[PDB]
């Protein structure tokens, strides 16, 4: 009769059984589901599959976050299990729910909305994956960010995995690459180092330089061609590690050190991913003139491309530096003044001229708008030491050039086939997922299609 009563027998045993909470989902910026649970306990579904792959993890076996943003947003992503004490028969069946201070209602995990877009990323997906197949790369990345909010649109590596299925994945398969990778910026640091000659007023626009190859006591500086002399614009648009070197070199070690500190670059971000790299900036105290000289070009520094891509930010939001967001903004955060806006105007205006005729970056040139980038190939470094074959592509700029919108960085890992260069390895695309995205986000041709 009173089951509940009775001793315990073989066909009544007392039970202390799981109220699974819902694990919270995840959603990109327009409300695309990328990530939910589904009861079996409970069950992560991926329904974009490989596309977020990097971004988003997975989960354990228990619901548990063990990469990506799965793992960073475990707290407010998982809620609270339930309980509640039942009677049971040897089947199974329920014969009695049991009054006690156990029985608890689960709390639901809290949802979150990502910045990024899912039409950008796929649009990034495809063509990351197109320049690495024709070009027989190892491996490649590209970030997208909202030039003004420093929202992350995309971020995808290849090679990816299939995240409902993370067991036959290989570590190298399985690596965030645009978060735990550091690189060489090489050409890409550039932009920076002009910036910041202009904006504490060590040169100007019509400072016309001697960009001869010269020698910092035995060491050698040298471009890829004689230029007698060039003015600011001219450094710009052919890349010369002449002309940069000297505007650098017309700072102090110490101070040349802080900028690239305040740029970000041998720190970690704090994005909220997991794995970040710290960099490389070594101590200002150890440079040699020559070291301060190939740091300038780009050398004997690192970062990740994350971190170059939002380095960026400085030059394209008025040159206030921001933190990125993978988190849906209402609005900009506040970032940090790195030039004046003044500066970072006029230099923007220079860097069109590298995917113009006469630059070194043509082939991110982008129809119907002004472009400014900087691309480049660094020699790969493998523990300290240099390889044989291998080299690192990359291609960064951002549109509408005077207005900017986006930012896009794209990188390509050990290029075997057909080319080696930056600008046309990661530059075609650079050039496709670029446009793409201005047609995405509706933003209007400031000069008529060709």
């Amino acid at each position: 009769t009173y089951n509940f009563l009775k001793e315990q027998g073989d066909n009544r045993i007392v039970r202390t059984q799981a109220l699974p909470a819902t694990r919270g989902t995840v959603s990109d910026r327009n409300g695309a589901v990328l990530a939910l649970s589904a009861p079996t306990e409970l069950k992560r579904h991926y329904p974009m599959g490989n596309l977020f792959a990097h971004v988003i993890g997975f989960t354990d076996i228990d619901g548990k976050g063990q990469e990506g943003l799965e793992l960073s947003l475990e707290d407010s992503l998982y809620g609270e299990d339930g309980a509640e004490v039942v009677l049971r028969d040897r089947q199974g069946n329920i014969v009695d729910s049991l009054d006690s201070p156990r029985n608890k209602a689960p709390q639901n995990g809290k949802d979150i909305i990502l910045s990024l877009d899912q039409r950008i990323q796929t649009l990034a997906y495809e063509e990351l994956n197109k320049a690495v197949e024709y070009h027989q790369a190892k491996a490649g990345t590209v970030v997208v960010l909202d030039a003004r909010t420093g929202e992350i649109l995309a971020l995808a590596n290849t090679p990816a995995y299939d995240p409902n299925r993370p067991g036959r994945a290989d570590s190298e398969q399985r690596r965030n690459r645009a978060v735990t990778d550091m690189i060489e910026p090489g050409s890409a640091i550039k932009p920076f180092v002009i910036a910041k000659a202009l904006d504490a007023g060590k040169t100007d626009l019509n400072e016309r330089l001697n960009t001869q190859p010269y020698k910092i006591g035995p060491s050698p500086v040298r471009d890829t061609h004689v230029y007698p002399s060039l003015d600011v614009r001219g450094i710009m648009q052919k890349s010369s590690n002449v002309g940069t070197s000297k505007l650098s070199a017309r700072f102090g070690a110490e101070e040349m050190y802080d900028f690239y500190h305040e740029l970000g670059i041998g720190v970690r971000m704090h994005s909220g991913f997991p794995g970040e790299t710290a960099g490389l900036l070594r101590n200002w105290r150890r440079w040699r003139p020559i070291e301060q000289a190939t740091m300038s070009f780009g050398y004997g520094l690192q970062l990740s491309l994350l971190q170059l891509a939002r380095a960026y930010t400085a030059l394209t939001h008025d040159g206030v530096l921001l933190p990125l967001s993978f988190e849906k903004q209402a609005v900009a955060p506040q970032g940090k003044r790195i030039f004046k806006e003044s500066t970072a105007r006029e230099v923007r205006n220079l860097m069109v001229s590298v995917t113009e005729p006469g630059g070194t970056g043509t082939a991110g040139a982008v129809d119907g708008f002004d472009v400014g980038a900087k691309t480049g190939t660094t020699r790969k470094l493998v523990n300290g030491r240099y390889v044989d074959n291998k080299h690192v592509g990359t291609f960064i700029g951002f549109a509408p050039a005077k207005n900017p919108r986006v930012i896009v960085a794209v990188t390509i890992d050990e290029p075997t086939a057909h080319g080696y260069y930056g600008g046309v390895v990661a530059g075609s695309p650079f050039k496709k997922i670029m446009g793409g995205s201005l047609n995405i986000l509706g933003i209007s041709p400031t000069k008529p299609l060709t």
